[PDB]
C-alpha cells in the first residue's frame, strides 16, 4: 500500500508514535517519507546483504528474520515480511523497540540526514488528527 501523508499520519498516531520517546509525528511521516515513499512493499538491499523492509526500512541485520542475513539478530522477533503488510502495526511496534534503543531516531540514516533539524511539522500539516 502507498499511504497518503496524512493517511499515515493518522495511522501512526493511532498506534501511539506520536511522541513516543520524544519524537514528534510528523518526524516519523518525514522518517517514513524519505526511507519508503510510503510504500509498506518497499524493499532495500544494503552493501552488508542485509536488507531493509516496509513503510520505516527497518534491517534485517538486527530486527526481523529474512533467512538470508548470516550473523544477524531478530529482535523484533518477526518475519521481515510481516513489516511489508497494508496494516502498518508489526512496523510501528518493532520502530519503538529500536528507537528505545539508546540511538533514538539516528538509527535512521534518513531521519538523520533529511528530517533532523528540519521543520518536520510541515509533514502533518492540514491532516485532520
Ligand atoms: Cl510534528
Ligand atoms: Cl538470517
Ligand atoms: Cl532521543
Ligand atoms: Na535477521
Ligand atoms: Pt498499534
Amino acid at each position: 500500500k502507498v499511504f497518503g501523508r496524512c493517511e499515515l499520519a493518522a495511522a501512526m498516531k493511532r498506534h501511539g508514535l506520536d511522541n513516543y520517546r520524544g519524537y514528534s509525528l510528523g518526524n516519523w511521516v518525514c522518517a517514513a517519507k524519505f526511507e519508503s515513499n510510503f510504500n509498506t512493499q518497499a524493499t532495500n538491499r544494503n552493501t552488508d546483504g542485509s536488507t531493509d523492509y516496509g513503510i520505516l526500512q527497518i534491517n534485517s541485520r538486527w530486527w526481523c528474520n529474512d533467512g538470508r542475513t548470516p550473523g544477524s539478530r531478530n529482535l523484533c522477533n518477526i518475519p521481515c515480511s510481516a513489516l511489508l503488510s497494508s496494516d502498518i502495526t508489526a512496523s510501528v511496534n518493532c520502530a519503538k523497540k529500536i528507537v528505545s534503543d539508546g540511538n533514538g531516531m539516528n538509527a535512521w540514516v534518513a531521519w538523520r540526514n533529511r528530517c533532523k533539524g528540519t521543520d518536520v511539522q510541515a509533514w502533518i500539516r492540514g491532516c485532520r488528527l
